[PDB]
């Protein structure tokens, strides 16, 4: 409250170590259907469906201009990669296997990292 503070953790290396992070996301092998945004011409139903489309690339600009207030708000949007996946493809796919297993590799880099 007013004049009543909990001790400051260090904040000021979270700017790197979620670029680092985001770098091993960038360099899985099953990163790809995350790279770049879904193509809204080219993907019927889509645009209508998923609410706020994300990917890797979209995340890595947010990162790069200070677009993001703090580490929480960088992981909505990795997690947000991840649920719009499972909301449009099936469980046994590709691609739904793909995020199912970044989501995995992104939670364990999240907690080692910062838990």
């Amino acid at each position: 409250s007013m004049s009543v503070k909990k001790p400051k953790r260090d904040d000021s290396k979270d700017l790197a170590l979620c670029s680092m992070i985001l770098t091993e996301m960038e360099t899985h092998e099953d990163a790809w259907p995350f790279l770049l945004p879904v193509n809204l011409k080219l993907v019927p139903g889509y645009k209508k469906v998923i609410k706020k489309p994300m990917d890797f690339s979209t995340i890595r600009e947010k990162l790069s201009s200070g677009q993001y207030p703090n580490l929480e708000t960088f992981a909505l949007d990795v997690r947000l990669v991840f649920d719009n996946c499972e909301t449009f493809n099936e469980d046994d796919s590709d691609i739904g296997r793909a995020g199912h297993n970044m989501r995995k590799y992104f939670e364990k880099k999240w907690t080692d990292t910062f838990k």
